[PDB]
């Protein structure tokens, strides 16, 4: 059983009240850019500049949620909003990478059920 699968599946009625993958591309580009910077770093303690990038990613989440109602529903039902606050708090590379895999799986299931 995949948690990201059940989350997306339980939100198909069409999907996240009219969510398409094209509405998340801005978030995907920012996540993929930070995923590469983190994956190509050494210490689990993320540098002070990277946390500032995470806070800006949080700003993008709220910006895109206000721009698209379906993205607001997607980020809320998937708990993307509370967990990014935890990724920033942990200041940890292991935790942020698990966050990216969770996000990638959600988008992958959204693209499939799209």
């Amino acid at each position: 059983m995949t948690f990201a699968h059940e989350v997306v599946k339980s939100n198909v009625k069409v999907l996240f009240n009219g969510l398409t993958t094209s509405k998340l591309r801005n978030l995907m580009e920012q996540v993929n850019r930070l995923y590469t910077i983190a994956f190509n770093s050494n210490e689990d303690q993320l540098n002070e500049e990277f946390i500032d990038e995470l806070e800006y990613l949080k700003i993008k989440f709220y910006y895109e949620a206000g721009r698209e109602k379906s993205v607001d529903e997607f980020l809320k039902k998937t708990l993307m909003f509370p967990i990014i606050d935890r990724v920033i708090k942990k200041e940890s590379k292991k935790f942020f990478l698990d966050y990216c895999k969770y996000f990638e799986a959600l988008v992958a299931y959204a693209k499939y059920y799209q």
